[PDB]
């Protein structure tokens, strides 16, 4: 049979497809285990199907029951990061389209790569522990046995037993709570996901969670320490959803809840269906970062509804998501702003290609992950090279309203399906058959299969960017004789996004003489800004130019939150600044117990402890 996805060891979708999962499990914080049963409804695509294979990783299997009787099963040899295949002998031979229910009793490993267990000290509230999953790309197989490939999409229902003081949430619609009948110290939370999803979008959180309703289809959830601030910061979520619906078609998932993770959370957002994960570093206080969740909102069409069939084609997901997201922001702030964000994106692609090297296989849009762990293959290239291809095509084919018609038709065509780059390109050619002569001038080989920068750069409106450049080239090429020439007015017409962009361009040419940065503080007072993006780049600029006043401010930001994007480079700068190195090592030791274990480990490695 045709093998779809080489990152999966399970029977491929051409042989059988999982249609539904019923998960009944219990979360044990003492053992750091999930225990229970996974009932998979599986549909055969062949005749005479007598066995099938599932992905697993570090699972303990107690038994497999089919039609009331335990069945034989065998775990195969482990294949590195893919885990161990689990072969199940069926009690009957299945015919094409025939279905069977397979109930696997399992327990996860405390070292499960999919499950992040936090100690009380690593939470906001400091009393209760906390659990969150992170299945993308191929970690769902370390939670339960499955066809762990986005080429298969299933619905699911779940029942999750947790200590009664805690709350469970999942990538699904909440479906009620009851006391656990087998244990009065525990509650059972139920969930239902009626839209078929790839299993990497199965997600679970258990913790001391509270909610605020902020829209007809939106609750925000967090620990009590963050929930009120979060309800304000993200109060415009519903208006963003309505904009996304206008751009991409109906939102099919029912609810759109938000979860603001604990400060120790080392990552960015995650587009879990019905429950977007939000990093708390977006809590700027002025909503200047609230539009960032337009990324996860957009995945509800591009990635979650139309999905990449394998991880080689992940750019189809991220690329179309960034394209939709930049349209949401264009609706909110204007077309000039969409071009501002697009041009910044091109800059990030330049940096990514330079970091990897322009011949590196990961700077291709379509990547071959045959012998590469997809869990460690993420970069900005699918995001920004994919966006650039779509923005180039938009300009080639008659502009944004016309290409937005293509986007809507593409979503409608492939909703609830999983597709490859060739499926996408075939549909592009079909939709734009009236313009094939134009499409045939595109260097598809270069764009899709070649490393490095794209062969053509799109046309970017420069209005909002030129402002930041103008001021950037003024500070750098200045002497002590000119520092008095700066004043607050220099920032009068610059948005928070433009402030961020100015600091980005200024940091890129660090160090600045101390007189300049001292002046820059005197007139601009960047010490006062709380926007995590702005505060980050500013503090790096101060340390990399050896200002004493900045040492305590950077140490504070580096330990108050654990997002790797900020915490790691800050400790790197503080370690590299000889004046602060000793203090940076000492502060790390004092706070490392409250960090996420992976942040604690990598900063320790950087600090050479
Ligand atoms: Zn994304």
């Amino acid at each position: 049979p045709e093998i779809v996805d080489t990152c999966s060891l399970a029977s491929p979708a051409s042989v059988c497809r999982t249609k539904h999962l019923h998960l009944r499990c219990s979360v044990d914080f003492t053992r750091r285990t999930l225990t229970g049963t996974a009932a998979l409804t599986v549909q055969s695509q062949e005749d005479n199907l007598r066995s099938l294979v599932l992905d697993t990783k570090d699972l303990t299997i107690e038994k497999v029951v089919i039609n009331g009787q335990e069945v034989k099963y065998a775990l195969g040899e482990r294949q590195s990061y893919k885990g161990s295949p689990m072969e199940i002998s069926l009690p009957i031979a299945l015919s094409k389209n025939q279905e069977i229910v397979i109930e696997i009793s399992f327990e996860t490993s405390p070292k499960s790569s999919a499950l992040q267990w936090l100690t009380p000290e690593q939470t906001s509230g400091k009393e209760h522990p906390y659990l969150f999953s992170q299945c993308q790309a191929i970690h769902c197989r370390a939670i339960l046995p499955c066809q762990d490939t986005p080429s298969v999409k299933l619905t699911y229902t779940a029942e999750v037993s947790v200590p009664k003081e805690l709350v469970a949430l999942m990538s699904a619609i909440r479906d009620g709570e009851t006391p656990d009948p087998e244990d009065p110290s525990r509650k059972i939370y139920k969930f239902i996901q009626k839209v078929p999803i790839p299993c990497y979008l199965i997600a679970l959180v258990v913790g001391a969670l509270e909610s605020r309703q902020i829209g007809p289809r939106t609750l925000v959830w967090s620990e009590k320490e963050q929930v009120e601030k979060s309800a304000y910061e993200f109060s415009e979520t519903e208006s963003m959803l309505k904009i996304a619906e206008d751009l991409g078609g109906p939102y099919v998932w029912g609810q759109y809840d938000l979860l603001v993770l604990p400060p120790s959370f080392p990552y960015g957002g995650m587009e879990n269906p019905c429950l977007t994960f939000v990093t708390p570093t977006l809590l700027a206080g002025d909503k200047s970062l609230s539009n960032v969740i337009a990324h996860e909102i957009s995945h509800s069409w591009t990635g979650n509804l139309v999905t990449n069939k394998t991880w080689d084609h992940f750019w189809l997901n991220e690329g179309h998501t960034v394209y939709l997201e930049r349209h949401i922001c264009g609706r909110l702030f204007g077309e000039k702003f969409r071009h501002f964000n697009a041009l910044g994106g091109w800059g990030e692609l330049q940096n990514s290609v330079k970091t990897f090297g322009e011949t590196h296989p990961f700077t291709k849009l379509v990547v071959d992950l045959t012998d590469i762990d997809p869990n460690v293959a993420y970069s900005s290239v699918p995001y920004e090279k994919g966006f650039a291809l779509l923005f180039y095509l938009e300009q080639l084919l008659g502009g944004p309203e016309i290409f937005l018609g293509f986007l809507k038709a593409y979503v409608e065509k492939f909703s609830y399906k999983s597709i490859t780059t060739d499926d996408w390109k075939d549909f592009l050619y079909s939709y734009f058959k009236d313009k094939v002569d134009v499409l045939n001038q595109v260097d598809w080989n270069a764009w899709l299969y070649s490393p490095g920068l794209p062969p053509i750069k799109p046309n970017y409106d420069m209005t909002l960017t030129n402002a930041c450049i103008a001021l950037s080239q003024r500070w750098i090429t200045a002497k002590e004789d000119d520092l008095n020439s700066f004043n607050a007015t220099d920032l009068k017409d610059l948005s928070s996004h433009q402030l961020n962009e100015f600091l980005a361009q200024t940091l890129q040419r660090a160090p600045l003489p101390l007189g300049h940065i001292k002046r820059m503080q005197e007139v601009y007072n960047f010490n006062a800004i709380n926007n995590s993006e702005i505060r980050f780049r500013w503090l790096r600029l101060c340390i990399q130019s050896k200002w004493e006043d900045a040492i305590p401010l950077a140490l504070k930001m580096a330990t108050e939150q654990g997002r790797m994007k900020f915490t790691r480079p800050l400790f790197k700068d503080l370690a590299a600044f000889d004046k602060s190195h000793d203090q940076a090592v000492r502060t790390y030791q004092e706070h490392k117990a409250s960090m996420h274990p992976v942040t604690a480990m990598l900063v320790g490695k950087d600090l050479k402890v």
